[PDB]
């Protein structure tokens, strides 16, 4: 492992934390949200 730097750091670690919080967001998000539209209208 010797791909590392200010760049590759910031970048990487930008997109990682950005990818990673808005992807468990709209998880949670969209996993409560259909549980309750489902149960909701089928219920």
């Amino acid at each position: 492992m010797d791909n590392a730097g200010g760049v590759g750091e910031l970048e990487k670690k930008a997109e990682a934390g950005v990818q990673g919080e808005l992807a468990e967001i709209k998880k949670i998000a969209e996993k409560k949200k259909d549980d309750v539209v489902k149960i909701l209208i089928e219920t």
